[PDB]
């Protein structure tokens, strides 16, 4: 599924994404629209054999099983196809998981490169939340 803009802040407001660990929704938009431009089946395979996946491109190195990663984890206890569904309820309980970790937002580098620093409340701006 390829989210709105708003239908996806509400959907992540929802789940309790914002102000997680501290980081407004906006943020959190923002690291979607450049992970995978709001679309829930988004693939990127990384040079390591790992493939990433989802709205937030969560890496099957540590966080989801998909059977051909070898040697990887699976902190977040779920198939790496639960991350492509159209309803974000995994994707955003991983998320919450992976932001835990020590380096917080900075685990999406795409956040780190492209919203980390900017205006991100314009990511929710004139969405009825
Ligand atoms: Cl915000
Ligand atoms: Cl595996
Ligand atoms: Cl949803
Ligand atoms: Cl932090
Ligand atoms: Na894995």
């Amino acid at each position: 599924k390829v989210f709105g803009r708003c239908e996806l802040a509400a959907a992540m407001k929802r789940h309790g994404l914002d102000n997680y660990r501290g980081y407004s929704l906006g943020n959190w938009v923002c690291a979607a629209k450049f992970e995978s431009n709001f679309n829930t089946q988004a693939t990127n395979r990384n040079t390591d054999g790992s493939t990433d996946y989802g709205i937030l491109q969560i890496n099957s190195r540590w966080w989801c099983n998909d059977g051909r990663t070898p040697g990887s984890r699976n902190l977040c206890n779920i198939p790496c196809s639960a991350l492509l569904s159209s309803d974000i309820t995994a994707s955003v309980n991983c998320a919450k998981k992976i932001v835990s970790d020590g380096n917080g937002m900075n685990a999406w580098v795409a956040w780190r490169n492209r919203c980390k620093g900017t205006d991100v409340q314009a990511w929710i701006r004139g969405c009825r939340l």
